[PDB]
DNA sequence: CGCTAGTCGACAT
DNA sequence: TCGACTAGCG
């Protein structure tokens, strides 16, 4: 996630209510839904004990959706990207720590505390959202496991005309170039929509309102890819885009220092890290529901070369793509752990 | 003013 | 998990 930067295209921000998008199709990054509802049930699941609250929590959400006249697209994660095995390695350090010294805070006593250490050891599992899957094939609901991220997935379906809107609560989407994403929609369809046209309706975010310069801002602020330079946020990344009309992002970052008057030093490898940030945003492995093939979010530019991308993800045989993006296949064992078929009755 | 790093709440009784 | 919020610091 692009940390401030809800706050810092507010002006682009806009109260809704989902019932705006009746009789279109609006896809889902069900993940925000599993995690507030495996929230409610945080106790059990750390425990191991048997639960399914957090399937209720999503359906709701879900029949809220169809009760709107609304077609959801529930799209859930897939593969662990390359180049986030070490973050989530680090995370699930940070889970298995906060579970046991929960469990050691309900030998001593406390609980309110340890709720509050259970809740951030919530793990949400290929499983769980297989159930979720399940429960919302069984109400008509088109379910779509992502190659990897569901950002760059979501991102395809709204870029592609197939939906009109994206619900999340991550500001990656805003990254990923989408049109319309709906933020903060709780059970009852009042969420906020950023638009991306409307991004011209921010003064201070200046001509940085244009796809390709708005990611160059985001990466360069900090993100899930490259961290950012030490003393370069937002604000500072904007402007070094703004005060730039050098269209070579590279030479652009090299003189960072220059147009910020900074003692600023950009190690090489740090260009790398961005040249790869900026791939994987462009080029990260998505999957065509109309197809049925694996695919970049966006289609190869003349320049680059898609031998060197195996770091946003690699491709396999489109009939395993599919299998996988069905939910039939174990992302992690690879076997076959259903049968869904969406021929015989996205 | 801007940025870093850490805290905190979410769900729901 | 992600944003909102804030003290601390350039
Ligand atoms: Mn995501
Ligand atoms: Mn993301
Ligand atoms: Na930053």
């Amino acid at each position: 996630g692009i940390q401030g930067l809800l706050q810092f295209i507010k002006e682009a921000s806009e109260p809704i209510h989902v019932r705006k998008y009746k009789g279109q199709v609006v896809a889902v990054d069900t993940y925000c839904w599993l995690h507030k509802g495996a929230i409610a049930c945080a106790e059990k699941l750390a425990k191991g004990e048997p639960t399914d609250r957090y399937v209720g929590f999503c359906m709701k959400f879900v029949n809220m959706l169809l009760s709107h006249g609304i077609k959801p697209i529930l799209v859930f994660d897939g593969c662990t990207l390359p180049s986030k095995k070490e973050v989530e390695r680090s995370r699930r350090e940070r889970r298995q720590a906060n579970l046991l010294k929960g469990k050691q805070l309900l030998r001593e006593g406390k609980v309110s505390e340890a709720r509050e250490c259970f809740t951030r050891s919530i793990n949400i599992t290929h499983a769980m959202a297989h159930k979720v899957i399940k429960a919302a094939r069984s109400q008509g609901v088109d379910c779509l496991v992502a190659p990897y991220e569901a950002d760059a997935q979501l991102a395809y379906l709204n870029k592609a005309g197939i939906v009109q809107a994206i619900i999340t609560e991550d500001s990656d989407l805003l990254a990923f170039g989408c049109k319309k994403v709906i933020l903060k929609m709780d059970q009852f369809g009042n969420g906020l929509e950023i638009d991306q046209a409307r991004l011209g309706m921010c003064r201070q975010l200046g001509d940085v309102f244009t796809e390709e310069k708005f990611r160059y801002m985001c990466i360069l602020s900090g993100c899930d890819y490259l961290s950012s330079l030490r003393g370069i946020g937002l604000a500072k990344a904007c402007k070094v885009l703004r005060l730039a009309n050098n269209p070579d992002i590279v030479k652009v970052i090299k003189k960072i220092g220059h147009y910020l008057k900074m003692n600023i030093t950009v190690p090489e490898d740090y260009i790398n890290g961005f040249i790869r940030a900026n791939n994987t945003f462009l080029y990260q492995l998505v999957f065509d529901p109309i197809k049925r093939k694996l695919i970049p979010l966006n289609a190869y530019e003349d320049d680059v070369d898609p031998e060197t991308l195996s770091y946003a993800g690699q491709y396999v045989d489109d009939s395993i793509a599919l299998q996988i993006a069905l939910g039939n296949k174990d992302i992690n064992t690879f076997e076959q752990i259903d049968d869904y078929n969406p021929d015989t009755a996205l």
